[PDB]
């Protein structure tokens, strides 16, 4: 059984889709978000309220950004997520790249990577399981 | 200034995509599926083979036993034979068996991912992710 949603979405976004469905041949929209769909179930990726799951949060930001830093330690205080480790490098005069090691549940983990990626001054935000 | 297209699932797909949803906090399937757009588009652009574009940006996440013989000399020797640019790494010891590593390269995405192939290929190496910048 089939069903259609509609999906919200700026122009900037659907040039690139639509740039990309022609360059690569897909037959719709809908058959690439499909597929997608189809990769993210299939993924590689690792149970109870095992407080000892480990991840890798990279974050690229805006380090001129006067509150950032504060407000990513208050979102991983809150959520009861150990750091473990964090590096910082500075890839240019804008941003700077974070590599963050973690320790917590699986639950919290999950949550971080959208909560991180949603801060003002973040451009990018991708969580990495260890397992 | 927002335009909608329409998306026909299968119930199977949808169901994985509305258990992600409250899995990672999302508000909406717009929200979810944007974000999978986005990461689709950079897969299919690190998939052209631009051998001259060696401005891409990659993280590769790695567990491994530091205990295995040769293992740390033959990693050496794959950065070494790569054409890939590391800026900077970080090791962290877990345990007696266990090192996690994050290595941040630079490269065009042949070499990055020749990278990633060769050492998650290797014996004592639990684990090799990469996350595309």
């Amino acid at each position: 059984s089939i069903i259609r949603f509609s999906v919200s979405l700026q122009q900037n976004l659907l040039d690139e889709l639509d740039n990309r469905i022609i360059k690569n041949g897909y037959s719709s929209r809908s058959e690439l978000v499909r597929d997608m769909i189809r990769e993210k179930l299939v993924e590689d990726n690792w149970n109870p309220n095992d407080e000892s799951k480990i991840a890798v949060l990279v974050v690229i930001y805006d380090h001129h950004q006067r509150e950032l830093n504060q407000r990513m330690i208050d979102i991983f205080h809150a959520s009861g997520t150990h750091v473990l480790c964090t590096t910082h490098i500075h890839m240019d005069e804008h941003n700077c790249l974070e590599t963050i090691i973690l320790q917590g549940n699986s639950f919290e983990i999950q949550r971080l990577q959208l909560e991180i990626g949603g801060l003002r001054g973040v451009k990018f935000a991708k969580l990495t399981k260890a397992s």
